[PDB]
């Protein structure tokens, strides 16, 4: 075992490079791509239409073109897109241009990845040192932030949780306790299915207005209310279902546990808490390694969630995972009661 020639430079072009996943940010967040195929060419021109330093976006540019995302600018051709570069037009239905969007939230938790040595010594996300408050905390404060965040997340489109409220039956259930419910998807979903179950929704000040919103619209905001509060500290009221619809993933083994505690502290005798959640190899540890900097959580197989839920005095009653056309992951719901 030697490194070869083509080994070091796969580590200088790519995968200890730094520069370049910058270059596409900026890029993307100048609305580079867009500006050029609205008749923009010159580099004077561009620079105008973005408020940048010519010569500065010149270098930008020369790297730029370097990497394959743009081409022309000759020293005359005209400056343009590649190929690949069109895949940072606002239009383009993979949203790469948001996805490096600097103004977006993505982007700006990608930022706190210098924070890694950090995140790897003490396991704690790096997002709080560089912002000033955690992930969730700073999004319900920004608004840019919480719907750039959304815009990406498939769980954000209109039927994305019909599915998993088919899975489970609300005939019987009198009141849901929806635990950092967001927006209100889920519990939307549910009281459409169960016209005589009442809703509480657990939430920081940003997802609780947007989801009194959403109550309103559907028309349950007479059996629908919303709480502002903060799921660390003991709960609002008590329920026979307590929900946590993606929000376990969200936290380390300990913070989940905390979260877990309060829940089990919530939950009415005989009830249930539901816990709904959950090239190849890469995009999963890439996500997981966000998941780990951005707010010190991850994804949990079904085995480990279980631990954590009788570590705090829940005992498994059921699972069922299945397929969702309008989710691109399978989902999750596992149902426990109190072993006390
Ligand atoms: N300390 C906290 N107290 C209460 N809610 C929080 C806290 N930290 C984060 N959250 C919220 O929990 C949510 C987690 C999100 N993944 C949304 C989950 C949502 N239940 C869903 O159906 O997708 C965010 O919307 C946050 O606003």
């Amino acid at each position: 075992l030697e490194p070869t020639d083509q080994d070091l430079d796969v580590l200088l072009k790519n995968l200890g490079n730094l520069v370049t996943p910058m270059a596409l940010r900026v890029a993307a967040t100048l609305r580079l791509v867009d500006h050029l195929l609205a008749g923009a060419d010159t580099l004077a021109g561009l620079a105008d239409r973005t408020d940048t330093h010519p010569q500065a976006l010149s270098r930008l540019v020369r790297h730029l073109t370097v990497v394959g995302v743009l081409e022309g600018g000759e020293k005359g051709r005209p400056l343009r897109p590649t190929r690949l570069g069109m895949l940072l037009a606002d239009g383009h239905p993979a949203q790469q241009r948001a996805w490096l969007d600097l103004n977006g939230a993505v982007s700006h938790a990608d930022l706190a990845f210098t924070g890694l040595l950090d995140v790897v010594r003490t396991g704690r996300p790096a997002y709080a040192g560089r912002y000033g408050r955690p992930f969730w905390e700073d999004l319900s404060a920004d608004v840019a932030l919480a719907d750039s965040f959304d815009a990406l997340m498939s769980c954000d489109e209109d039927l994305a949780y019909e599915a998993p409220a088919d899975a489970y039956d609300w005939s019987a259930v009198r009141h849901v306790l929806d635990v950092g419910g967001g927006n209100g998807g889920m519990l939307a979903a549910i009281a459409l299915r169960a016209p005589h179950l009442r809703g509480t929704l657990v939430e920081l000040a940003g997802p609780a207005e947007r989801a009194r919103r959403r109550f309103a619209d559907a028309g349950l905001a007479d059996r629908v209310t919303v709480a502002e509060g903060d799921f660390f500290k003991p709960l609002p009221v008590t329920a026979d279902v307590v929900l946590l619809s993606f929000v376990l993933l969200n936290w380390s083994d300990e913070d989940a546990l905390t979260i877990l505690r309060g829940c089990v502290r919530a939950l009415e005798p005989g009830g249930r808490l539901l816990v709904l959640d959950r090239a190849d190899r890469f995009f999963s540890t890439l996500l997981d390694l966000r998941m780990l900097t951005f707010m010190g959580g991850r994804v949990r197989t079904r085995d480990e969630v279980v631990d954590l839920a009788g570590s705090a005095g829940l005992a498994l009653a059921s699972e069922r995972t299945s397929g969702s056309t309008t989710l691109p992951f399978d989902f999750s719901i596992l149902e426990f009661t109190a072993v006390s």
